[PDB]
């Protein structure tokens, strides 16, 4: 479309989500207007107990919208098929937009699979929030369905999983800790006993789909112990979760809660697979200690971002797991406003230490080769950060974001009419 005739949809009718080319015009806004020039403090303009949250999430990274959007929102409907839902439920999720903002430039198919990481992660997460409502409320059989479905899945990804190097089935194997004794070494690969195969959980169709595109795509020609490595540590870190809420005592100090999201925060999982449709790629980077640690700032960051904007609808819902509100525990002079603004703090120093390592990593490389493979997988990473922020920054229909929020909604209709309207007026110079 041309900056004319958007401009005058937007004038009528708004910016939307429903109408896929918004988001479009939406990103490229936001790159003229602060990445271009040298502004990387994004707005987010929330509330939080009536308290007005007014920030600026800082990314320096180039903003982008893949060009599958388009495609991958005219299909949701059929993707939406395969899951147990409402649509109003993965309306909300909305994994096309966040797949396609922070997965930017890979073909239809390693976007969507992206897509079906984060959604499968919504989902279980959605499955385990019932252990938020009150000790009254919580029902056992919810919870033995919840348990027996997480071993399930991860026996999904384990039987896709049949590396060529003996050490890394061992790499796997001695990873799987608390679930190990449910395992066997059979055949080169981790079974689950049959015993344990006793339902059908209410999202294997997603998991099997997943697994099915990384079996096809990846496991031919590529080394996939990486992505086992991280669906494992995604599947513990979801039982350590409910362990935490099931005991209804919120103990967590800052670093422990940065220990817990290291786990949970799924990114990791969706780089894994990213790092597999690229030809630069090195396998040995994800045990170098610098490396694993540039993956854990990547997911507090994420997180701590997540927090400001959950804050208001995880506050109504008595979710302790928040930096916002461990940080009000902490400290009693601190308002939700105020905390926010410490959160912000910290998340600016974690991209600066994000930041420090990507230039450390680089230095260590070895050869051309594999400086290469490590400057592209860190570029995976930094589209994913920026996607984040932009994702959040975006939520300007209700439904159709986990947070919707009507001062963006209102602050980005006033900044894109005036952008389009110097665009038009200029037009065609
Ligand atoms: C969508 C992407 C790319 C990453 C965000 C992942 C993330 C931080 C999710 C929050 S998990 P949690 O805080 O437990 O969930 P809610 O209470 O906010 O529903
Ligand atoms: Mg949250
Ligand atoms: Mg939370």
């Amino acid at each position: 479309e041309s900056p004319k005739e958007v401009l005058s949809r937007v004038q009528d009718a708004g910016l939307t989500l429903t109408n896929p080319n918004d988001l479009y015009w939406m990103v490229d806004f936001l790159k003229e207007k602060y990445y271009d020039n040298g502004d990387y403090y994004y707005p987010i303009k929330t509330v939080c107990d009536g308290e007005s949250i007014d920030v600026k999430f800082y990314c320096p990274f180039e903003p982008s919208l893949s060009p599958h959007y388009l495609e991958l929102y005219g299909s949701r409907d059929e993707r939406a098929s395969i899951y147990e839902t409402t649509m109003k439920k993965y309306n909300r999720i909305n994994s096309e937009k966040t797949s396609a903002i922070c997965t930017p430039y890979s073909s239809y198919g390693d976007t969507q699979i992206v897509a079906y990481f984060y959604s499968m992660m919504y989902y279980i997460n959605d499955q385990t929030a019932h252990l938020k409502l009150p000790e009254s409320e919580i029902e056992s059989e919810l919870i033995d369905i919840l348990n027996d479905d997480i071993l399930i899945y991860l026996n999904e990804f384990m039987s896709i999983f049949e590396p060529e190097d003996a050490q890394d089935l061992e790499r796997i194997w001695d990873f799987l800790d608390f679930y190990q004794p449910y395992f066997s070494k059979v055949d080169g690969k981790i079974v689950l006993d049959e015993k344990y195969l006793v339902r059908t959980p209410s999202q294997m169709p997603l998991i099997k789909t997943i697994c099915e595109y990384v079996s096809e795509q990846f496991a031919p020609s590529k080394n996939i112990t990486q992505v086992i490595w991280e669906v494992v540590r995604y599947i513990k870190g979801v039982k350590d979760e409910i362990h935490i809420r099931g005991d209804k005592s919120f103990t967590l100090s800052l670093q422990e809660y940065d220990d817990f999201r290291d786990k949970v925060t799924a990114s990791p999982m969706a780089h894994a697979v990213s790092d597999l449709t690229h030809e630069r790629f090195s396998y040995e980077a994800y045990t170098n200690p610098a490396f694993m640690e540039l993956e854990n700032r990547c997911s507090e960051i994420i997180t701590y971002f997540n927090d400001v904007c959950t804050s208001d609808r995880e506050r109504l819902d008595e979710d302790p797991f928040n930096s916002v509100f461990i940080l009000m525990d902490l400290d009693p002079s601190l308002n939700f406003a105020k905390s926010c603004d410490v959160v912000v703090e910290h998340a600016y120093n974690k991209m600066q230490a994000f930041l420090k390592l990507k230039e450390e990593i680089l230095e260590s490389a070895s050869d051309e080769e594999e400086r290469l493979a490590l400057a592209r997988m860190i570029k995976t990473r930094e589209d994913s950060l920026i996607g984040y922020v932009l994702h959040e920054v975006c939520c300007v229909e209700d439904g159709y974001a986990r947070d919707h929020k009507p001062l963006m909604k209102a602050f980005l209709e006033e900044e894109i009419t005036k952008s389009l309207a110097e665009k038009v007026k200029f037009n065609p110079v």
